[PDB]
């Protein structure tokens, strides 16, 4: 698939469900049924998933990237696919939901650089045309 939409799932959920259709209809393959794979026993095809898609979706809902912090040993899924993303030079487009932005600090170095990939501000208004503008940034 295309792209690959990471996504915290008590927060991010129905937007991700809202892009995965969107995008879908607009004739780019998306990775549907990942949370299955989140799970130690599947975890090398949940690295795969990331590292086979060129795009790299990261919904920022409130709080999104909390449980990445103090989290050194890469145990959270978000975390562990925000690394993948970053190591294999994948397009990543930040999807912007209501997130407030924390200082680099808090999080693990080894994700620090996703705060420095210009996002885009979601909004219900102006669903499809939001929409237009992350194909615009879809490689």
């Amino acid at each position: 698939p295309d792209v690959f939409i990471s996504y915290r799932r008590n927060s991010g959920s129905q937007l991700a469900s809202l892009l995965k259709v969107h995008l879908q209809l607009h004739g780019f393959s998306v990775f549907i049924d990942v949370e299955k794979l989140e799970a130690p026993k599947f975890e090398d095809k949940l690295i795969q998933s990331v590292m086979g898609a060129r795009n790299f979706v990261l919904v920022l809902s409130p709080g999104a990237l909390d449980k990445c912090m103090q989290d050194h040993d890469c145990k959270d899924w978000v975390h562990k696919e925000i690394v993948t993303a970053l190591s294999c030079g994948k397009n990543i487009v930040p999807i912007i939901d209501g997130f407030e932005w924390p200082e680099p600090q808090v999080l693990p170095e080894d994700m620090q650089a996703v705060l420095t990939f210009n996002g885009i501000k979601w909004s219900h208004e102006y669903q499809e045309a939001t929409i237009e503008k992350i194909i615009r940034f879809l490689q």
